[PDB]
């Protein structure tokens, strides 16, 4: 059973969550297994992001325990622009713990280094998603984004609870059940940080979305990069923390981390500038 | 000055939210000016549903003082579905007071009888509104929609403090600063009632949103009607509750009315089942 713990407001500096293992801080980016189900391809996704959803709050990489935390620029709280048609995120949005998109490498696909960090994922099920919960999903196929001109892959997946589960098993599947939306996560994408002075993104495989089959290569390759990492073995961590509570093998594995967390002190939700309400036609 | 009183809490069936002038609840559909600039064309419009909200929300004609409470389907509390690429109102969406499409009579443009209900407005600011705000807009275009076979145009309006205000001067401007949003409000209008499991609206002139002019015509015939409906002359007024503490000159003024509404007593929003929530793909 994996809870969570809010730390402050939402929408505040302050506010942090951490997700618990039967009641105990655990690292959201490393004791959490990326197999739910490893036989099948169960993956544990972490969300970060509901859908319709602003604020831009991440897993933190550098802090103990790698809470999710809301990202800042300037000082300032990050919340990403609505751009139409679109309303904030138009996916649950988040990642898969023990993967790592390696900085110190030049992915052969894309032909540009990893962007530092988990590996993505694009829930499209049904029900909005909340801040630091755990779901199991199947991954249905892949999209290479070169965001920023770093390699940044969006995996597609679905809630095995969804109740059109059982129908979609391909890429393919996508675009009959949710007509669209394939071409709107390529427009999303491109897009959304236009509005920050941003250049637009581009695509590897000009848009193409990759089956399940790529897409399961990737996430294997990325869980790879992981292991070297956690391992101690990696070239470069670029500092990311690698404290841990679960994986007793590895140099950094520490309990009582756990217990240094701090309780949760969950306040009602602060309000968003209402600036965040602009709609953006680009 | 126009406020706002709160009975009960959001997304509930005790749910009312009444309009207060100078804090003395007054009728949110006879009382409030249809103008609030005549010869400039700036009309004061009710605002019944903030922008990318789901709870159909709805001056009630039936009960005193006229105000905005929930809509009921089948015994159950009304919620618009979410329909791809949209979420919940794309518009900030109310009313003009003092307004009233004729259900006596086939209006002529399109072929049918009015819808009952003040003339509608989609109000297209950034700021996304509040529910009971009485806002100064300006008309720009008008659509003629058929709502299940009933004369329900659109008027598409501006608030006048939007920072693009002065550059929207009719309705060709519309697809100047918003790109688009002319195409998705036809769109939106047809489909929004397909999960609901009812047909697809038609719109009459193939959807043409017409001029800033032709709107004035229409926004002030339905004023007329109105007029024949409050003085008391209205073939059938369907039990439309014509109270008001304003128009002494009418049969149904009482000025009493106000002092009968009990004190605010708002409560914070209730919970939105989660099937809300769904995409549909239409
Ligand atoms: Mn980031
Ligand atoms: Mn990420
Ligand atoms: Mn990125
Ligand atoms: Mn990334
Ligand atoms: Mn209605
Ligand atoms: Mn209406
Ligand atoms: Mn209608
Ligand atoms: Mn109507």
């Amino acid at each position: 059973t994996y809870t969570t713990r809010q730390i402050g407001a939402k929408n505040t500096l302050e506010y942090k969550v951490y997700i618990e293992k039967d009641g105990k801080p655990v690292s959201a980016f490393h004791d959490i297994p990326l197999y739910a189900d490893k036989e099948n391809n169960i993956f544990n996704m972490v969300v970060e992001i509901p859908r319709w959803t602003n604020a831009k709050l991440e897993i933190t990489k550098e802090e103990t325990l790698n809470p999710i935390i809301q990202d800042t620029a300037k000082g300032k709280l990050r919340f990403v622009r609505n751009c139409f048609p679109h309303h904030g995120y138009i996916h649950n949005y988040g990642a898969f713990p023990q993967t790592w998109e390696d900085p110190n490498v030049s992915h052969p696909e894309t032909k540009a280094v990893g962007d530092n960090d988990p590996i993505d994922v694009l829930e499209i099920g049904e029900t909005i998603a909340y801040t630091g919960q755990v779901k199991q999903v199947k991954a249905l196929g892949i999209m290479a984004l070169l965001d920023e001109g770093e390699t940044d892959w969006k995996v597609i997946a679905i809630d095995i609870n969804d109740p059109l589960a059982p129908k979609l098993n391909d890429i393919e599947d996508v675009e009959k059940y949710f007509p669209g939306l394939l071409r709107a996560t390529n427009e999303w994408f491109r897009i959304y940080k236009i509005p920050d002075g941003k250049p637009e993104n581009q695509f590897a495989f000009s848009g193409e979305a990759k089956n399940k089959k790529y897409a399961l290569d990737i996430i294997k390759e990325t869980h790879d990069s992981w292991k070297q990492l956690i391992a101690g073995k990696s070239s470069d961590s670029k500092g990311i923390d690698l404290t841990n509570v679960t994986l007793p093998d590895t140099p950094t594995y520490s309990k009582a981390a756990s217990d240094a967390i701090p309780p949760a002190s969950p306040k009602a939700d602060a309000p968003i500038d209402k600036s965040i309400d602009k709609w953006f036609f680009i």
